[PDB]
């Protein structure tokens, strides 16, 4: 639910003088945000699923052909009408064939034939449609306050802590506001139309994996097909074969399964999961407007820690020109603000990088609290200091890199 730790992370910034930020979500990244006099947030995308998916079309790739049977007339008595040609599960065709007094008739010429075949599908493919209506997807929000490496990732640690939570948004309500205790609350207005449409690909399932398909391919495949709630095959000749007419009995196949000529035209689609009529999906983006209006950074009264606090470690880089870094206070002087900056010089007065982290606390007036801090630093040599003076503590740092 966090931005720390993750690889695909990105980083915005409040335009100068407003409250409010523009941005484009993705699947699983997580974007963290830093304004003027407010505290930074993370805002991951936590969940994209579709649910309640209607069918639309179903395709055979495997069928079955029973109950054959050649309705002959002789010459001069007109075409033969099978009577399984009412029958909707029969396939027949008509057919003209020589006759004479050798297989069955007076007269000779050509004589009428009518071949009919039951036919029933084995093994089939079902299309499911995904309206925008049925999208969901779930956020989450962090906000960076007093934390520890242990709680800081420990999501029933922060939500105690009124630091975290998790929301969900739809096209029937593309809004939330997550109250944040003493944070304030963030508002978020968002635009759940993106990367897919009402009617766009489809949902296929052949045997048992499933894919995102094509819509205009889906709907032009030359297999026998059925509607949605209806179980009567349409083009079904596409998997049978009429052999040669025969004055008696003409014979009818059915072609083996053509689930291999699906999987081959759909050898680079986009595979999806599907469980319990639930789709999750992997691409797609989400544009939304984040509203700090009512964000707040909390106790900023306190004064600075005067005691002296010691690293526990050497601190990290967190694979995104930022530094991580775990600090312990030995003093008990109640709440205060961690004097942390990143100089280029250790006799330096002015800073060179950025605080990630924006106004650290100590949160507790008990001794030895721990406190995690992310930091950017400035490419290069630079040193990270903390405390004045006789207790000042500082570590020499080098990021790589020209621009």
């Amino acid at each position: 639910f966090n931005c720390l730790g993750m690889s695909n992370r990105d980083f915005l910034e409040g335009v100068s003088g407003a409250t409010w930020v523009d941005l484009v979500l993705e699947g699983d990244s997580c974007v963290t945000i830093m304004s003027k006099d407010k505290p930074t947030i993370d805002v991951k995308m936590m969940n994209m699923e579709a649910a309640n998916l209607a069918e639309v079309r179903s395709y055979c790739y495997l069928a079955t052909v029973s109950d054959l049977s050649t309705k002959a007339a002789c010459p001069t008595m007109g075409e033969a009408h099978n009577d399984k040609r009412a029958d909707p599960a029969f396939v027949c065709r008509q057919g003209v064939v020589d006759r004479g007094w050798g297989n069955g008739c007076g007269l000779f010429g050509k004589g009428s034939i009518d071949t009919c075949a039951k036919f029933a599908c084995s093994t089939k493919a079902i299309g499911r449609t995904i309206l925008k209506e049925n999208i969901k997807y779930e956020v989450a929000i962090f906000v960076h306050g007093p934390t520890t490496v242990e709680s800081h990732g420990n999501y029933s640690t922060q939500v105690g802590a009124t630091q975290a939570g998790r929301f969900s948004i739809t096209p029937a309500a593309p809004s939330y506001t997550l109250k944040l205790g003493e944070y304030g609350e963030v508002t978020v207005d968002c635009e759940p139309r993106s990367g897919i449409d009402t009617n766009a690909y489809y949902v296929m399932t052949v045997g048992t994996k499933t894919f995102l398909v094509h819509r205009e391919w889906f709907m032009d495949l030359n297999l026998p097909w059925s509607s949605a709630g209806s179980t009567v095959w349409r083009n079904r000749e596409t998997l049978m074969e009429f052999e040669e007419p025969h004055a008696t009995k003409q014979s009818v196949i059915a072609l083996g399964s053509q689930e291999g000529a699906l999987h081959q035209a759909l050898a680079g689609a986009i595979p999806v999961e599907f469980s319990s009529n639930t789709v999750k999906l992997t691409s797609g983006h989400l544009k939304c407007r984040v509203k700090m209006e009512k964000l707040q950074l909390k106790g900023t009264t306190y004064g600075v820690c005067s005691k002296a606090f010691k690293f526990l470690g050497t601190p990290a880089d967190t694979g995104h020109g930022t530094v991580v870094l775990e600090l312990q206070y030995t003093g008990t002087d109640g709440p205060c603000k961690v004097p942390i900056s990143s100089v280029a010089s250790l006799n330096d007065l002015t800073p060179v990088g950025r605080l990630v982290t924006v106004n650290p606390f100590v949160s507790v007036a008990t001794a030895n609290a721990k406190v995690l801090i992310e930091l950017e630093p400035p490419f290069g040599d630079s040193y990270i200091v903390v405390g004045r003076g006789e207790q000042q503590i500082n570590h020499h740092w080098h990021k790589s890199g020209s621009s």
